[PDB]
C-alpha cells in the first residue's frame, strides 16, 4: 500500500534526521537566558503562538512525514507525573544519533554496541542518591511555598525582570487548590495598567458585564443571587392555544398578565435586600426598568462557568424557578462593586468567607509577550505540585550532565575490547548540554567547556553554569533545581528508544506492491 | 477493456513481474521470526499500519494495473477453507514464473509445457497421505486446547510478548463454537483500558450503544424485545392527505391519537417487566420518556448483525408489530448491565442459557503496539475454528517442504522429454523455503540447506528448521504446525493460478466471490 | 515551525534600523520651528490625519515587519504619567543604536559593554535634583494658571501664530476638570471663522440638530423636557396628552434620545416648542448634570419630577452655520469648548491641538518640576558625560564615553532644522553649559545660542527622568535576548 | 592566538594602567601575562618616527585630491 522507500541505512538516516531539526528549536530556550519561539502556521491557528515550554508546541502539531510523533507523544507522560521545570529531555535523544555515521566504519553488528544502553542506567543511579541535597516540602509550608524552582521555570523566560514575584503569587494559589479537589475553579486575566507588583490576588471571582447604562454604580451588603431559567415568559410546552381576541380592549389583559411576572420579582428581592444578579442566559427586558429603581445590579448572559465556581465561593443555592430567593439561596456580603482598573471597567466579588475558591487578575507590561502571561501562568500552577510530592532533587545548570560525562568516560577506556567503542560514544553525549548552556548566553563555547569540567570533576555538585558569569559559579546560591522524576525517567525513555532496534532482529525491507 | 492486448514474451511478463514482487514482501513474514512492515499512503490512510498478515494488507489495496488482484483475492477464500496458518500459498505460486526465462532458450509451445501440472496434481496427492502427521484432537480436551498453532501464527507477531497468552484463549472460544450449526455468531471488540490479561471473555454479546441521559443504572431479571417495525408512526401509503383544520382544536386530536401509540407500548410492557427494548432502526421521541419512569433500559439504531446474534443466544423471538411482547417473544433473563471498563462505557449482554454464541474483549497499555491486538484477533478466531473441522495437520517450520523436494528430484529423470525440464524446475522451487526461513535467523542460509536436506531424507518428519538453533531441531516441541488442508489447498491453487497466467491473453474484471 | 528568525549579528540590525527610520521623522517635529508630517494608508485610514504629536502617530499604525511598535508602545504609559510636553524622547534612544556599528570592531563580548547601562542610571539623576527650575503650581493658580507651558507645547505647532491665546484657555478647562470626576465631560467644536479672539469657552453645552424647518425662531424662559422613551407609538389621544401638559408648563424645548414620531413634530410647531430629534445619548448625561437633572421616564415626566434651568436656550449663527446653544448653567459643573478661525486647512488642526492641552497641563501641576529645554538640558548633560568615561577604567570607558557622545548630537538636530551652520553650533553650546549657566541653551532665531527661560519653553521633570530609564529599556536586553517582532494579526 | 578576544581586551587595560610597562599580550598563554620574561622588545626608533609619520602622511590625505596611477593587479 504505497512506500516512499527506505531500508538498512537509509531508514536509519530518517530517525536521523528527526533528531537534529528538533534540537536546534529547543536548544536556545534552555535556562535563565533562553529564548522565546514565534511560530506562524495557517488555517486554524490565531495568530502568531510564541511558546517558551518546548512540551506545549510539540503536543499541539505533526508538521512532516519524518518520524519523531511516538518520542514526542513521551514527553507528555512524563508531563503527568513530573514533566517540566525547564526542558532539556529532547536535546540529549538527539546527539545520541551523531555517534550512528561513526558506526559505519565498524561496518557490520550494531546489536553489540546496543549494550551501552543497558549501561546508561548505571549513570542514572550513579549520579543520584549520593550527596543529599534537599528533603521536606511537605505541605502548604510557610517560607518554602516558592523563591527557588517557580523562579527556575520562569528564568528562562523573558518576563523575569518583574515576573519572579509573579511565580511566587502562583504557590499561593496552589496552596488554596491543595485539597479535596482536582484542578478545578482557578481563572486568570491580564491588565493593560503599570504597578511595581504587575498583579492583583483577588478574594473573589472576576466578571466582565454590566446590566445597562442605567442601574447605580456600586452595592452594599451585597446579596447574589443566580437562576438557571430565563427571565422570559411565554409561549410554554403547549401553548394553550392560539388567541383570537373580538377588540384591542381584550388584548390588554395578556399585557396584564406580564405585569404579574414583573411584581413578583420586586416584592420579595426588596424582602432579600438583594444587591445583585447574576443570570446564565438571555434575560428579559421588564425586570430591568425596576432593578435601577431599587438598587440592584444585575448581570446579562454571565457565563456558566464562572457561575459554577461562584456557588462554591458563597456556599451556593438550589437554582430553580423565581422562587429561588430568601433562604434557598445564600448570598456572601463584603463588597461588590464596579471599579476601574488602570484605564478599564471591570465588576469584583469579593470577600468571600468559606476560601476554598479564588481568582487572580494580571497586571502587565503592555507588550503582546503580556498574552504569555496566560502561557506562563498555566505552567506555574502545576510546577509546585511536583516539588512537594517528588521530595527529591537534583543542581541544576548542566551540573548533573557534567559529573555524569565523568564517570561515563572512565568506563569506556577502561574496559579493553569492542565493549569501549559503545560504551564511549554514549559518553561524549553529555557534553554537548554544558555547551547548549553557555552559548545561549553570550559568551563563546569553546573557553567554557575548558574552565567548566575541572570543578564537576574534583566532587562539587554544587558548582554549575553560571551565564551572568560567563563561567562557572555555585548553582545552589542561584537556587535551580530540577526534578528528581524528570532525571531517572529521561535516561530510561531515551534508551528505550534506541532499545527497539535490539528487540526487532533482522528488519528485511520495504511494502508489498 | 479497451484494449492493451499484449502476447507472449510482454504478456508473460506482466504476470511474471507480479509474481515476483509479491514474493519478496510475503517472503519476510513467514515463520516464529517474522519482519514487521511499514507503510505509507495518501488520501485517507492517515498512518503507518504495521500488519504481518500476508493476507490483510493485499486485500485492503489494489495499487496497479498488472493482474495479481484476482490471485490476492483468492487468497481469502483459502481463510474460509482453513485460514493463514502462516503466508505462504502465494509464495509457492509466483516461483514456478521463475524458470519461465529458461523456456525462452526452449523455444516451442509454452502450453505444452503447462502439461507438467496435470503431473502437479499427482504431486498433490503423493504429499497428501505420506507425510505422517499429528493425531488425536479428540473434542474440548485438557491440555492439548492450544499452546501450539495459535502461538506460532503470533510468534512471527510482535504482540508475543503479551498476546501469547490471549492466543491461548481463542480455543476456549471454540469449544463452545463446535456442534451442528456452521460458524456463527462470534464478535470481539478493542478496548482502551490497561491489564495484564489483555482480554475478557464475556459470557454473552458486547454491543456499544445507550438509550439516553435519563434512564434506571442497573436492570435484574431482564426480558428482551425485539421489534421489526420502527417506533415512528405518521405517513403510511393512502396519507389521509396533508392538513388544515376547521378550529384548530380538532388538531389536538391528532396530537391525541399519537398518544395511543405511547399507551399501547406501555400497558402490555409493564405485565412482562420488561427489563430492556432493542429496535434495529430510528426511535420515535415518545415512548423515551416512559421507558425511563417505567425502569426500562432501550436501544435506539441498534445494528441488525448484532441482533441477529443475539437472538440465537437469547432463544430468539417472533418479530412483529406492537403484538410482539410476552409468548410471541422469548427473553433470556440472567444480567443486562452498563458496565463501565476501566474508561470508555458499553453494554454488557450475559448468562446466556444457550451457551453456543460467545463474546471477546481486549484491554492494554494505549498505543499503535495495542492496536496490534485487533490485527492479530482477526487472525486467532480463523486458525482454531480450521483445526477442529480439518482433524488433520502438518509440521510446520519447513518440514514439509524438504521433504516433498526430495521426492519432486526423481521425477524429472522419470517423466519424458520435455516434460522432464519442466517437471525438474517445479522441484527445484521447494528448495528457496529452507533458504528464506534461514537467512531471517541471523544464521548463514548457505549451511543451512545442506543440513536441512539430510535431515529429512532420513525420515524424521518431526525434523525441520530451527531458527534460534541456526540449524535443524524437532519442531514438534517448538509446538509449530500447520492445517492438513491448507498444504492440501495451496498445492493445487498454485497450480491452477500460474497456467491461468499463460493461457490468457486478454485480462481486467467481472464476477463471483 | 518559524518565519524570520534571527540572532546576535542580524538580531541588532533589525533593531538598529527601526531606529534610524523613526528618528529622521520625529526630529523635524522638535520645538519652536517643528514640521507638521502627513501619512496616508489607503486601507482603514479614512483621511489624512495630521498629527504634530509624535505619539499619537507612532501608536495608530504598525506599518511593516522590523520591529519598534513595542519600543513606541511605552511612550504611551509616559504619556499617562506626563506624556508630550516637545517629543524628544524617542530621539535619543535611536542614536544610541548608531555606535553599535563601532562596536564590531571591537569583535567581542556586548555584555561587558552594557555595564554602561548601569551608570546611565547613575548619569540620569545626576541630571536631577541638580540646577533648579521653578517653583509653585500647586493648585488653580491665578496668574500662573498659563502663560508657559503651554505655548511651548504649541511652538512646535504652527497655528500657535494666534493659536497661543487658545492654549491660555485650556488651563482654565483643566482646574474645573479637578475633582471627584477624575477625567470625564470634556467637549470641543471648531467653528469656521470670523473673529481675532478665535475662541469663546461656553459655561454650558454646545449641541448641533434641528426638529425640522419650521418652529419658532427663539424660546424665552426655556424650559426643558428629555425622554427615555421615544414619541413613536388612538394616536390622536397621545397628541392630546403632550399638548394638555406643555401649555402649561410653557415648555420652551424638547430634547429625546432616538426616533420621534412623526404626529407631535407638527403639533411643537403650531404650540411654540423647540424639540431636537435623535439627540446623542453623550450628550444628554452630561446636560442632566448641568440643567439640575430630570428624572426620565412615561410621558407623566413633565413638571415637577422633571427640573429645567431657564437661562436661555436659542439657535444662533456662529459667523456661519447654524448651531444650537444651550447656555445659562448656574450647577457650573460642567462646560464645552468652541473655536473659531479664517477657514484655513490649518485651522482643522486646532481639534488636534485642544485634546493634548488637557494631557500636558494635568501632569505639570503634579510633578511640581521642569526642566530647559531647546537642548538645554542635553548639552549639560553631555558635558558631565564625558567625565564620567575618564573616571571608570580600562574596558568600561571606551563604551561610557560613546553613550557620551550620543547626547553631542541633540544640540545639532535643533540647530539643523534652522537653517544655521552646524558645525559652529556645536563648539560655541558646549562652551555655555560648561561655564554653569542652566537656563543658557540653543536659540534657532539667534543661530547660537540664548537664554531659554525668557521664551518660556519648558519640558516636564518627568519626562527627563523617565526617558533617562528608558534610555536603556532592553537596548542591554535586546543582544542577550532572540525574538521580538509581533504586533499585525493573523 | 586562537582564544577569546572579549576576556584578553578587558584584562589587558587594567595591567597597562597600573603601570607596569613589562606586562603584555601573552597569547601562547591565552591571556595577560609578562612580557619582558618572554624576552620581545621593539626599537625605539620605530615608535617615535611612526607617530610623527603617520599624522604627517594621513595629515596630506584630505588635503589631496585625485591621486591617480595604473591598474588593480
Amino acid at each position: 500500500a504505497g512506500a516512499d522507500e527506505e531500508r538498512a541505512e537509509t531508514a536509519r538516516l530518517s530517525s536521523f534526521i528527526g533528531a537534529i531539526a528538533i534540537g536546534d528549536l529547543v536548544k536556545s530556550t534552555l535556562g535563565p537566558k533562553g529564548m522565546d519561539k514565534i511560530l506562524l502556521s495557517s488555517g486554524r491557528d490565531a495568530s502568531l503562538m510564541v511558546t517558551n515550554d518546548g512540551a506545549t508546541i510539540l503536543k499541539n502539531i505533526g508538521v512532516d512525514n519524518p518520524a519523531a510523533k511516538v518520542l514526542v507523544d513521551m514527553s507528555r507522560v512524563q508531563d503527568d507525573e513530573v514533566g517540566d521545570g525547564t526542558t532539556s529531555v529532547t536535546v540529549l535523544a538527539a546527539e545520541l544519533l551523531r555517534e550512528a555515521e561513526s558506526l559505519i566504519a565498524k561496518k557490520i553488528h550494531p546489536q553489540t554496541i546496543i549494550a551501552g544502553w543497558r549501561e546508561a542506567t548505571k549513570a542514572a543511579r550513579q549520579a543520584l542518591l549520593n550527596s543529599a541535597v534537599d528533603h521536606g516540602s511537605d505541605e502548604v509550608k510557610f517560607r518554602q511555598d516558592l523563591m527557588n524552582i517557580a523562579g527556575t521555570t520562569l528564568s528562562s523566560k523573558l518576563l523575569t525582570h518583574h515576573k519572579d514575584h509573579f511565580t511566587k503569587l502562583a504557590v499561593e494559589a496552589v496552596l488554596r487548590l491543595k485539597g479535596s479537589g482536582n484542578l478545578e475553579a482557578i481563572h486568570v486575566i491580564k491588565k493593560l495598567g503599570g504597578s511595581l507588583a504587575d498583579s492583583y490576588l483577588d478574594e473573589g471571582f472576576l466578571l466582565d458585564k454590566k446590566i445597562g447604562v442605567n442601574q447605580p454604580k456600586r452595592i452594599e451588603n451585597a446579596k447574589i443571587l443566580i437562576a438557571n431559567t430565563g427571565m422570559d415568559t411565554d409561549k410554554i410546552k403547549i401553548f394553550g392555544s392560539r388567541v383570537r381576541v373580538d377588540s384591542t380592549a381584550k388584548v390588554a389583559e395578556i399585557e396584564h398578565a406580564e405585569k404579574e411576572k414583573m411584581k413578583e420579582k420586586v416584592e420579595r428581592i426588596l424582602k432579600h435586600g438583594i444587591n445583585c444578579f447574576i443570570n446564565r442566559q438571555l434575560i428579559y427586558n421588564y425586570p430591568e426598568q425596576l432593578f435601577g429603581a431599587a438598587g440592584v445590579m444585575a448581570i446579562e448572559h454571565a457565563d456558566f462557568v464562572g457561575v459554577e465556581r461562584l456557588a462554591l465561593v458563597t456556599g451556593g443555592e438550589i437554582a430553580s424557578t423565581f422562587d429561588h430567593p430568601e433562604l434557598v439561596k445564600l448570598g456572601s456580603c463584603k463588597l461588590i462593586e464596579e471599579v476601574m482598573i488602570g484605564e478599564d471597567k471591570l465588576i469584583h466579588f469579593s470577600g468571600v468567607a468559606l476560601g476554598e475558591a479564588c481568582t487572580i487578575v494580571l497586571r502587565g507590561a503592555t507588550q503582546q509577550i503580556l498574552d504569555e502571561a496566560e502561557r506562563s501562568l498555566h505552567d506555574a500552577l502545576c510546577v509546585l505540585a511536583q516539588t512537594v510530592k517528588d521530595s527529591r532533587t537534583v543542581y541544576g545548570g548542566g551540573c548533573s550532565e557534567m559529573l555524569m560525562a565523568h564517570a561515563v568516560t572512565q568506563l569506556a577506556s577502561r574496559t579493553p575490547g569492542k565493549e569501549a567503542v559503545a560504551m564511549e560514544s554514549y559518553a561524549k553525549a553529555l557534553r554537548m548540554l554544558p555547551t547548549i548552556i553557555a552559548d545561549n548566553a553570550g559568551y563563546d563555547s569553546a573557553d567554557l567547556v575548558a574552565q567548566l569540567r575541572a570543578a564537576h570533576s574534583e566532587g562539587k555538585t554544587t558548582a554549575g553554569l553560571d551565564m551572568k558569569e560567563g563561567t562557572i559559579g555555585d548553582m545552589s546560591v542561584l537556587g535551580i533545581t530540577e526534578s528528581f522524576q524528570v532525571k531517572r525517567q529521561v535516561l530510561l525513555s531515551a534508551a528505550e528508544a534506541a532499545e527497539v532496534i535490539l528487540r526487532v532482529d533482522n528488519i528485511i525491507k520495504a511494502a508489498p506492491r
